């Protein structure tokens, strides 16, 4: 079994890369595209999704997916002309959505002919402040949050491949999770100080899904600026990065009084639970410049191990 780690790098910069982690051997080899490739994904390395032995690599600021073998870490293909590619949600062998920002379509493609097949138009979204994000799935439908300069979340179906309904919430949810009792959440990050759309608390929600409603909200402070809902293996257990790692019973009526891990005024930047013994890895970037570190944890939060990755390591991927 095997762990990778997206690297996003300097947006601007083109020094994204990928790690590969063997927590048998507490082992990571980092560059490992360069490695098997002889050149570079590129720019802002957003995400990573393996399906039947091939890993999809968004590429955000490169307008690319690349396909990879996942043992060799060869290419094996590529999917160019994305406006600003964020996540990919597979609906079958044959049809997956990848989700943008600044554009107001969510793309969709082919990924056995690495080609895209057609667009889904968002409803009341431009290409100047357009933003699709993460995905999740129930049923024939499609949940997707609007991050960028937007303060909703989208239900797709996925027959028609048309948007028929949203819900507002708060400004910029980040990441969208579906826990085990078919209920969503996501975690605002409640824009920043200048901006033109708006800055105010964050706040984290439980949504059911089958009714599209709002069933708890959380609202934290002013300044806040959260991230990354993530879930364990049984999808029992909600994790999200607020300075701390938090995590609290998805049942729970109060949040949490005591984090998973504290913060260290570094910078806890990507997140996620081994879905099979539930251990937890935590991306630090450090202070965005810096070759970065993940730290990984046993459940009851002891540390196993840490080992240094890329530039702003954003993403996980498992290979099971
Ligand atoms: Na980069
Ligand atoms: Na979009
Ligand atoms: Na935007
Ligand atoms: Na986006
Ligand atoms: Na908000
Ligand atoms: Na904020
Ligand atoms: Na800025
Ligand atoms: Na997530
Ligand atoms: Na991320």
């Amino acid at each position: 079994s095997g762990l990778f780690i997206t690297n996003e790098g300097n947006f601007q910069y083109s020094n994204a890369t990928l790690s590969y982690y063997d927590p048998a051997t507490c082992e990571v080899e980092n560059e490992v595209f360069y490695r098997a490739n002889g050149f570079k994904l590129g720019d802002v390395a957003q995400s990573m999704v393996i399906r039947d032995g091939i890993g999809w690599i968004v590429v955000n600021n490169s307008h690319v997916i690349f396909a990879i073998d996942i043992n060799t870490f060869k290419e094996v293909g590529r999917i160019t002309g994305f406006t600003s590619p964020r996540y990919i949600h597979f609906l079958s062998d044959e049809k997956a959505y990848v989700t943008q920002i600044w554009d107001y379509r969510i793309f969709i493609i082919n990924p056995k002919t690495y080609e895209i097949t057609g667009y889904i138009e968002c409803p009341d979204m431009d290409m100047e402040s357009g933003s699709t994000e993460q995905m999740v799935q129930y049923g024939k439908y499609v949940y997707v949050n609007c991050w960028s300069y937007q303060n909703r979340i989208l239900k797709i179906d996925t027959e028609t491949d048309k948007v028929v309904d949203e819900l507002t919430i708060g400004i910029q949810p980040t990441s969208l999770v579906m826990d085990k009792y078919n209920k969503m959440w996501t975690i605002t990050d409640g824009g920043y100080e200048g901006s033109p759309y708006g800055y105010e608390a964050p706040s984290l929600y439980r949504i059911d899904a089958e009714t599209f409603t709002v069933e708890k909200q959380f609202k934290f402070k002013l300044g806040d600026w959260p991230s990354e809902v993530q879930l364990n293996g049984t999808r029992d257990t909600l994790y999200w990065i607020n300075n701390d790692i938090w995590r609290m019973p998805v049942e729970a009526d109060r949040v949490p009084v005591r984090p998973f891990l504290e913060f260290r005024d570094t910078k806890y930047y990507g997140l996620t639970v081994n879905p099979n013994n539930g251990e937890v890895y935590v991306a630090d970037a450090i202070d965005y410049q810096q070759q970065g570190i993940v730290y990984r944890y046993s459940p009851q939060g002891k540390l196993i191990d840490e080992f240094y990755v890329g530039i702003i390591p954003g993403a996980f991927c498992w290979k099971l």
